[PDB]
């Protein structure tokens, strides 16, 4: 129930351990007023302050002049802050306004066609997103709910998705939660006490071209859909040659704890480990903090489930992109089909009570 | 961490509300008697399973490797959380298997009201299954399971996730308020009072269909909000709109939320004022619903709102009245129902031989 800060040279909601409940929002931007902008960029960041913390945003939610609207929508009253993060992120869409052209990222790489794809382009893309992480769902939908509001007129909700459950761990300390197919997820992920692996992997350096970035990070998100029917009449040795794993410890194939290092000889050669490992991909690697969907039915008789699938990298052509093409023969396609996608730059932390967001793009 | 399943009624209606609710509306597809009741008894014997924290059947793993696991296996390492499945019957199942003269009378239809915007896929539904938990993925794997072993016999028709308050942060005695910012549940049919249940929401046998004493009937309404309209309303017209305060949920002129109301001094539509019994002719709810919020819709606005479940003894005396009283309610400018359903809620299984539609089957 205890508060996460707020400040710090990185954002929140990245290393910070992994919250029950997700809502994402992806906005695009409906002024070419500059200076408005970074208007609402600075009003935002204030709103955060308060949300972060449990307090209502603005003068409260009640208390103030009855003719006029209250500040804050209220559904959080009462609430703590349960570890809410609200994370920023800009799309690449958004740098070709407010004349930021020169200052979009290389690391910032549009995503090449993958085989399967079937992306619905209005899912897709947009100029820049707000990711909020609570344990409390109403917590969370309050926070996107009223920084939507306070943006009114300078941005849209292009479109959202909420998380029910986690998929993910950047605590190997405490659980692994299992996604809809049954299997441990988030065993072999970056610990957000591995200061020096979230240096090489995930943060972006100086060095690396785009100063503004330095203390930011890339994100890809995926939208993917789980062929829940066809994966629920598969036996269990074939669900678990398709991971590599078995699905009761979580064990790599052959072992006998969830922990012990996989074996990747052992495994089948299209074995979703084996394909994502780092050892596969030249090194690269990957911090994954995505979260459980589902959307009613199918219309079809069936439940409509998926991940919604988040990736933290240090730069995008080394990362997501590199891995992602070394599963073109993963056995795992045969059960899922990415259905969403964008790529975000999320920028530096906010370094104090006078820092704001984007402070260092603008 | 649990609650008991067997009963003389059915878990989930008077029972702590928990955290998270899944709800699932199935539509039946085989014409067998045999095969349908086979079923029933499959689900009763998943249901004990799941409910105290258990895999169905044979487990999700260590089994044949050539067969598929009997549990879909992603609530492993989780709690019973409180779970608890209640199954209804819709009107519609009482066209099969020759129970048309067993339909409960008390199980009516609703009229049309003013206002009304159902869609027909999210409406109605041969049967239900209210998964409630305090944890959403045990709700899920639950409803995943009944689901894969009914296959061949069920489809699922229409579903809904939902939540209330998170209990590992907030108070049991501090009331939970709903996405428009205001206390909701105050005044409602406490599971304590033993025998408000017994006037108001439990069937009884004189009531006239004998198979149904110690069942209920079931409300299902998916409530859209119009989030931002409210939201530019003034502090003022909010609170007048329900015949509270924001800020404590008390009566206008009173000063604690608990403090009973003065119906005389809210506007005449004021919802509360409308929904009192007193305004009904003592037509009182036992209401269990959920807040939702499902994403945002082709215009960039929330898709959120109450799925509203209100559990009474006889749909004519209890949700019908109420909701008419509601014709001038001021909320309806914010408020749409896009989806509806009734269902008739047996009795409770009684013990280990018994199951899930016994009494009429
Ligand atoms: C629904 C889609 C997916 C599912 C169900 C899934 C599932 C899993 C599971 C069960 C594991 C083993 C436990 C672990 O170490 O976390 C795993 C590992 C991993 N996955 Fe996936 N995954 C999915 C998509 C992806 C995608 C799209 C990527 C990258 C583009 C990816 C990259 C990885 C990596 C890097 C590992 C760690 C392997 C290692 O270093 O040992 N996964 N995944
Ligand atoms: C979006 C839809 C709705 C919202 C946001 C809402 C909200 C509220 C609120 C804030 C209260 C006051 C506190 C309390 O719960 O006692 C209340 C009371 C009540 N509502 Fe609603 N309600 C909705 C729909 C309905 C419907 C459809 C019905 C019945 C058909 C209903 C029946 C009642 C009743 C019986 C009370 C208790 C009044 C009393 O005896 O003091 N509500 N509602």
């Amino acid at each position: 129930g205890s508060a996460v800060p707020f400040h710090g040279a990185h954002q929140a909601g990245i290393a910070t351990p992994v919250q029950d409940r997700l809502h994402f929002a992806a906005f695009d931007v409906t002024t070419e007023d500059r200076a408005a902008f970074v208007a609402l960029l600075k009003e935002w960041t204030a709103a955060a302050r308060r949300l972060t913390a449990g307090h209502a945003v603005g003068e409260g939610a009640y208390g103030g002049l009855p003719e006029a609207p209250p500040d804050d929508t209220g559904e959080a009253l009462g609430l703590k802050p349960s570890r809410l993060t609200l994370t920023i992120g800009f799309g690449p869409s958004l740098f070709t306004r407010f004349g930021l052209a020169d200052l979009r990222p290389e690391a910032l790489a549009d995503l090449p066609k993958f085989p399967g794809d079937n992306l619905d382009r209005a899912r897709s893309g947009g100029d820049l997103c707000v990711q909020a992480c609570a344990d409390d769902p109403q917590v969370a939908v309050h926070a996107i709910r009223n920084l939507a509001r306070i943006g009114f007129g300078k941005v849209v909700v292009r479109w959202s998705q909420l998380g029910f459950g986690k998929t993910s761990s950047t605590t190997p300390d405490k659980q692994t939660p299992r996604n809809l197919l049954g299997f441990k997820d988030g065993t072999r992920n970056i610990a957000g006490t591995e200061k020096d692996r979230l240096d090489r992997f995930v943060w972006a350096a100086e060095k690396d071209g785009t100063p503004w970035m330095t203390g930011g990070s890339y994100l890809v998100a995926r939208r993917i859909r789980m062929h829940i029917e066809t994966w629920d009449r598969a036996s269990l040795q074939e669900q678990e040659d398709v991971f590599g794993r078995d699905k009761g410890e979580g064990a790599p194939v052959g072992k006998a704890k969830e922990r012990d290092e996989p074996f990747l000889k052992a495994m089948k050669p299209d074995a979703h480990v084996r394909l994502a490992h780092p050892d596969s991909n030249g090194g690269a690697t990957l911090l994954r903090r995505g979260y459980s969907f589902t959307d009613g039915t199918d219309g079809l008789g069936r439940l409509d489930a998926g991940l919604f699938f988040l990736a933290y990298q240090r730069d995008i052509r080394t990362g997501f992109v590199p891995v992602q093409r070394n599963l073109a023969t993963d056995a795992l396609n045969e059960y899922i089909q990415h259905v969403g996608s964008a790529v975000f730059a999320v920028p530096p932390g906010v370094r104090d009570a006078d820092d704001w967001w984007g402070s260092t793009l603008f």
